[PDB]
Parts: C-alpha cells; structure tokens; sequence
C-alpha cells in the first residue's frame, strides 16, 4: 500500500495526487490542480487479476486525469516518490509504460490510451532481490528514464508496482498502478508505436502473475508487452 505522492523532472519537484486532495473534493468540490491522476482507492490499496479487464487496472480506482500536465525534454529522467510511508512490500517487479493523448491529457478518455512500455524490472537471478526490495532501499524512490527519441507530444505515464508477496495463488498479485501527465518536449522524432490497451496488458494465469515467490527462481518472466 502507498501512492506516487510526488515525482521530479531532471530534479525539479512536481506535485502528485496525494489522499488528502481526495477528502478535499468530498468537502469542498474541488481540491488543487495537479499533474497526478485522481483516484479513489482510500487505503491507498491495489488493483486485483479479477480487475484485468476493467477501467480500474488504466490508472486505479474510479480515476481521472489530472487538471494539469507536468513537462519535460525527451531523455530526461522522472523519479517517482512512493509515499507517505515506507513502501511494505519486498517481493515483486516494477514496469513503466507511456501512451500519448489525442488533444489534452487533462480530457483524454482513458479507455482509449494505448501502453508502451519503457522501464521493466524484475529479480536479481544471483542475489534473489526484487526491484521492489530496491525502492525500499532507496527511499521510496524510482528512476525511469523518458526515450530519447520520443516525439514531443501530450503523454501519460504509468508506474506500476506488482507486489508478489501473494503471487502463488489465483487474484493474489497485487497491482499499483500510478498515472501522471507529463508533456514531451525536445529533439527525439519517433512516434509512439501502437501499444497496447491496459486492459490486454495482464492475464490472471501469467507467468509472472501466477507464481511461487517463496522459492529460488532462476528464470522469471516480468508481465506485460514487450520493452520499447
Ligand atoms: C513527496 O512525497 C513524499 C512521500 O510521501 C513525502 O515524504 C514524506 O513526508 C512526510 C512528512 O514530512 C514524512 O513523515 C514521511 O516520512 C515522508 N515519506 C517518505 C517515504 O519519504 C514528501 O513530504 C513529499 N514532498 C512534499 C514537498 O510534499
Ligand atoms: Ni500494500
């Protein structure tokens, strides 16, 4: 359990959707705008394989996009800052896709957001440590670096963690999925290719969503399409 709170661009802070922002909306009507996606899982909880089809798995529960759209130069890195908490959950990989926006990502129809992925990590086959074990290890935080050649254009990313803890049975993966917008600027000139809609990314009887994390593993195949 825990949320992207916040992330930065080259260095450069950025606000993300935090809980807070939620309880907000439910007094007041409105809560500040942000880059991150609003969404609705209070307990800052996760997206189940029985939720593999559904709206939910795009970018988490009930969510929409964010009022505003961070920005930055092809090549820069993100660094996402998972939070408020340390992150409880040492087994599992960590992905990172990105869809560009017809228009807006602040209207965007999420549904309609094709994935391609640009960061994977899975386990160290000689030490048995999970990319997730490295988040705890750096503070909360995750590097993914924007391709070089990406176009400039209107883009969502979206982090996810895999917590694998309860991997060996059928819905026992659990999925994190965290959305922000984040504008492309800069010299890369190559398009997104077609991707790959959020709702074909994971099956519940993967190989990497259906399997036993309590076990030398020296072969494991991280979940969802191929690497860009
Ligand atoms: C960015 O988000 C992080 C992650 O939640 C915030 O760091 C937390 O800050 C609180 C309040 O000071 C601490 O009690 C926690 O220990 C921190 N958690 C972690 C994992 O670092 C940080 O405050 C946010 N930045 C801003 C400016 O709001
Ligand atoms: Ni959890």
């Amino acid at each position: 359990h825990g949320q992207v709170q916040n992330f930065t661009i080259n260095g450069q802070y950025n606000q993300g959707f935090i809980l807070d922002y939620y309880y907000q909306k439910q007094n007041t009507g409105h809560f500040p705008n942000v880059a991150g996606w609003y969404a609705e899982d209070l307990d800052l909880g996760f997206i189940s394989p029985d939720q593999y089809t559904t709206p939910d798995i795009v970018c988490h529960k009930n969510a929409a996009p964010g009022a505003i759209s961070a920005t930055a130069a092809a090549g820069s890195n993100i660094v996402f800052q998972w939070g408020p908490g340390v992150w409880p959950h040492p087994y599992g990989p960590i992905v990172t896709y990105v869809v560009e926006c017809s228009g807006s990502c602040t209207t965007v129809n999420k549904n309609n957001l094709r994935w391609v992925k640009i960061q994977e990590a899975g386990i160290n086959y000689n030490t048995q440590v999970w990319a997730q074990q490295d988040l705890i290890n750096q503070g909360n935080k995750w590097t993914v670096k924007i391709p070089s050649s990406l176009r400039p254009g209107n883009y969502v990313f979206r982090h996810e963690l895999l917590a694998a803890h309860g991997a060996s049975s059928a819905n026992g993966m659990q999925n994190y999925p965290q959305c922000v917008n984040i504008a492309v600027t800069g010299s890369g000139t190559k398009a997104l290719p077609a991707g790959t809609p959020a709702t074909q990314l994971y099956k519940p009887t993967d190989p990497g969503i259906l399997f036993n994390p309590y076990t030398t593993i020296t072969s494991y195949t991280i979940p969802g399409p191929a690497l860009w």
